[PDB]
């Protein structure tokens, strides 16, 4: 798509109803996105089930949940685990006794990495090992699956997956400079992506975070088309990031945290999406804002795009909740330091030439810059050094707004979906946020 595909409109029908099953595809984790929709699915009066990615022993080979194991994950999850190793990505895969990717960056130094090469032929070689343990997997699950779904069911796979950096020692430090590093630290998203690591982990990150959609969709195909012909409807949802439109300049704008390296490996999987929507499949792609989760902590900056939700909130026909919000957020901000004050700064970052130039759609994601670390990293830094509490961030109060309100969103749209790709940005959150509290005052 050459621009923004956006949600505008609340959602307001359901077709979920007990009997009706719900399969979490990915782990669910504290702060993690999937919070909110699987907590629609439980009110629904839905079956859950899920998939776990298994464990490493010491001989770092796959394996299933222990008993004890299974029933933690259980009763997390809150429903039926199926105990196969659904662990995507190759980056841990090889023929017997031979070495695997990860093995083959084990004598990269920080020298040594930007100039090493690898073998690319060995490479494919585990590629093709892990993807066909993967999907060998998917049918392992989806067979003990389908005996749990009846005939008439309506079935709602739910995609979360998103990841693929290997456990080697040298990427993390290469990591903080591209993340985190100013001045002679900075080191541009560049400089890892030309490297053979970068296109090593862009490999990986194509496997985890988008062939897994299409793994998921194919993989299913018999129990869908089994409910499909008795009566069943099936949805297939994923969770997107492409940049998410924000209140600048007190008009909804899209704007994105540079430089997202999983973008690529996103907007494959909304190709995926949009050819098994050709194809009949119901199958959308949810592009969500940045938040802090797992996945997103160690993005330095991120954040900086949440706060504008708190104007969002106000916009939005926001009454007594939506200030009661505000005056939470303003608790955890150090005496003298005040709410405007933090959102001045924010308006004053999105107004900057410097931020401004990343506001290119077409050119997503772009490479980061000295420029932009300078004033992403400092910016980002300075709010939190306005807080009583390092620990207690108004973040951490917004990111679980955005979970709250994009969770009814994806369940209720995914009764009947505009499209393969939906964009939920802070305009659409708002307003559900707003409509959900629409009884607490005061
Ligand atoms: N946190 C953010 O700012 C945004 C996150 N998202 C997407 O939300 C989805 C959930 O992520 P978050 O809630 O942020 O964090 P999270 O850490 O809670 O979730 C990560 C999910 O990826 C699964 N995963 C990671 N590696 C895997 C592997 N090798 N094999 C199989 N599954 C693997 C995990 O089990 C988990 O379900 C992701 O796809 C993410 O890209 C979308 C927009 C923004």
């Amino acid at each position: 798509m050459k621009s923004p595909i956006p949600l505008r409109d609340v959602p307001q029908s359901n077709i979920f109803r007990k009997g009706d099953v719900f399969v979490l595809f990915g782990e669910l984790f504290g702060r993690g996105y999937a919070n909110g929709l699987i907590n629609e699915a439980r009110d629904a009066g839905m079956t859950i089930v899920g998939i776990t990615v298994g464990r490493r022993d010491e001989n770092n080979a796959l394996r299933a949940l222990t008993a004890e194991e299974l029933a933690t994950a259980e009763a997390n999850l809150g429903g039926r685990i199926i105990n196969v190793p659904l662990m995507a990505g190759f980056d841990l895969d090889a023929p017997a006794g031979e070495p695997t990717p990860t093995d083959l960056l084990a004598d990269m130094t920080l020298k040594s990495w930007q100039d090493d090469k690898l073998d690319w032929a060995h490479i494919e070689k585990c590629r093709a090992v892990g993807v066909q343990r993967f999907k060998d997997g998917v049918a392992k699950v989806m067979a003990e699956l389908d005996g749990m779904i009846p005939d008439g069911a309506n079935a709602f796979f739910a995609h979360t997956m998103a990841g693929g950096i290997p456990k080697v020692k040298v990427f993390l430090a290469i990591a903080n400079r591209i993340y985190k590093g100013r001045g002679e630290r900075f080191l541009s998203s560049s400089a890892l992506l030309n490297s053979d690591l970068g296109k090593l982990i862009l490999m990986n990150f194509d496997e985890v975070t988008a062939n897994t959609f299409l793994h998921l969709i194919e993989g299913s195909a018999a129990i869908r088309a089994r409910l499909e012909k008795s009566g069943g409807q099936v949805r297939y949802s994923a969770y997107g990031y492409h940049g998410t439109e924000i209140l600048i300049d007190d008009k909804y704008q899209w704007q994105t945290y540079t430089s997202y390296t999983q973008g690529k490996a996103k907007m494959r999987l909304e190709r995926i999406a949009e050819d098994a929507w050709k194809q009949g499949i119901k199958a959308t792609v949810y592009n969500c804002p940045e938040i802090r989760t797992n996945s997103s902590d160690i993005f330095v900056g991120v954040e900086l795009s949440l706060f504008p939700l708190l104007k969002a909130l106000k916009k939005e026909n926001g009454g007594a909740w939506a200030e009661a919000q505000w005056q939470a957020c303003r608790e955890v901000l150090s005496e003298g330091h005040t709410l405007e004050s933090l959102l001045q700064k924010i308006d004053d970052y999105n107004a900057s030439d410097v931020m401004k130039g990343f506001r290119n759609f077409e050119a997503w994601p772009m490479p980061n810059t000295a420029e932009l670390a300078d004033i992403m990293i400092g910016t980002s830094d300075e709010i939190t050094k306005m807080h009583k509490s390092r620990d207690a961030l108004v973040t951490d109060v917004l990111s679980a707004l955005v979970l709250e309100g994009t969770g009814p969103l994806m369940f209720h749209e995914s009764s009947n979906p505009a499209g393969p790709v939906l964009w939920l940005s802070h305009d659409v959150i708002a307003k559900q946020l707003n409509l959900m509290h629409r009884l607490e005052h005061h």
